[PDB]
């Protein structure tokens, strides 16, 4: 016996203290790395940490597709949609990271177009204070 | 016709040029899919079948990250190079895919570039003869 506005609104106050939105578009299990922010249709930040079964055997460098993934999921969840899909992407793997450094991406979402069934996300990802890997994500949405 | 030392010194040099044609750049194991063909610096292809774990569990489509893991790692398996990075790419996912599909990567090398020395290059991936992803990859080496 509690109505769904105010158990909603309680959702807004627990995501103003966790700096965390409800996800929509993928379940959570399934962003790659953990989620530190994430508002809606605007900007998000995750952190992976760089374990050995991320990395090439010969010399614990971290495979490009982990990097991608964290950035790729991220510009996932940000997107405020039952339904986003990744059309395109555009990268840079800028430095090596390194078997246990923790990965820090930055999205921001710099383009809606809900109009024209679009938008646009940028990843930057960090290593302390390096960039390692950005990107200019053409999301899909829409249900 | 021809003894054992001679049929013997055809087998070791044939033996050899296998090691010469054999992956460097990462270990089998390391390659996402199934390599079908892998001819250096020039062509290869791979196969993924997409199981429960590359997909999605609302609706059963594959990660873009998976399909990006298999055209990357084969870009850096037709490198010929102890060391061989993946330094930027520009890709497109073209159609959704299901669990249960294959997914044939066709990678070709289709250039070397003047201006900071990379190899490019592009890959296609297929379900039937239809293209589900392509991505053209600049990748760095030792040379
Ligand atoms: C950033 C660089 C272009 C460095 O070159 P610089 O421009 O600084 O110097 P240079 O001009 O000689 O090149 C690249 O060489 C580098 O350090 N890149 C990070 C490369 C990387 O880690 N890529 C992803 C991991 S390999 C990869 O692609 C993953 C995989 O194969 O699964
Ligand atoms: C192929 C499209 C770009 C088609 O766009 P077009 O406008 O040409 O055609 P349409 O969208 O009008 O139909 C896309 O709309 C589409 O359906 N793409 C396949 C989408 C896909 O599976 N993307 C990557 C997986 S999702 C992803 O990126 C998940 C993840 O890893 O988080």
């Amino acid at each position: 016996e509690l109505s769904i506005p105010e158990l909603r609104e309680r959702i807004k106050n627990v995501a103003e203290k966790t700096l965390e939105d409800e996800v929509k578009s993928l379940s959570l299990d399934e962003v790659i790395g953990e989620i530190i922010d994430l508002e809606l249709d605007d900007q998000a930040i995750s952190i992976l940490e760089i374990k050995q079964e991320h990395v090439f055997s010969r010399n614990q460098i971290a495979r490009g597709h982990h990097l991608f993934a964290q950035a790729n999921s991220l510009a996932v969840a940000v997107i405020d949609d039952e339904l986003a899909l990744t059309a395109s992407a555009d990268i840079r793997f800028t430095r090596q990271v390194k078997q246990g450094e923790r990965v820090v991406a930055k999205a921001k979402v710099t383009a809606v177009e809900k109009e024209k069934g679009r938008t646009v996300v940028e990843v930057n990802s960090y290593v302390g204070e390096e960039i390692v890997f950005s990107g200019r994500f053409d999301m899909y949405r829409s249900k």
